[PDB]
């Protein structure tokens, strides 16, 4: 009887130059309308790249998932720190009246996809992390319902996602 957000990798193992795709998935989040997320990775090991192969900038949004793609006036803002390895982004529907009226809330699916180039073959992790700039977060996550209120208890944050776990002893 579970509600969750999770970072899922398409590969558990990857060599230098490969792309690993991280999917940020939610499951059974009641009346979900949007989120703000603060994700941490190690910039010596992974580099976020767009679907066309170019590095993110401070302003780059993650790739589209399978939800939050409908025309209920989507607001999208990213504020990334690529030197420290932080992706911070907000994606939410703004026409909440119309979204409520359509009566078909997007409670389960992929909110965003981040592709990472593997720079070093080494054990590394990706997690959500609390940050000063987003003070109301639960392990670096803020989820909103279709009234515009923060969801305050009853979902698990499943993390970290780990690549190259088999090489952990060497780290």
């Amino acid at each position: 009887p579970t509600s969750s957000i999770e970072i899922v990798l398409d590969k558990t193992t990857a060599s230098v130059g490969e792309i690993v795709t991280a999917s940020i998935n939610i499951k059974n989040i009641t009346n979900f309308s949007g989120c703000q997320l603060n994700m941490k990775y190690d910039p010596a090991v992974l580099q976020p790249v767009t679907s066309s192969g170019v590095a993110y900038t401070k302003s780059t949004m993650p790739g589209a998932g399978t939800i939050l793609n409908s025309d209920f006036n989507l607001r999208q803002v990213a504020d990334n720190d690529l030197e420290k390895g932080i992706l911070n982004f907000s994606k939410a529907y703004v026409s909440l009246d119309d979204y409520r009226t359509a009566a078909a809330p997007e409670q389960t699916g992929t909110v965003a996809v981040v592709k990472f180039k593997v720079l070093k073959e080494e054990t590394s992790s990706i997690s959500f992390e609390d940050t000063t700039s987003v003070p109301n977060a639960i392990d670096g996550t803020v989820l909103f319902d279709w009234n515009g209120d923060r969801i305050q208890s009853g979902y698990s944050v499943i993390q970290p996602a780990v690549i190259n776990l088999d090489m952990i002893k060497a780290s």
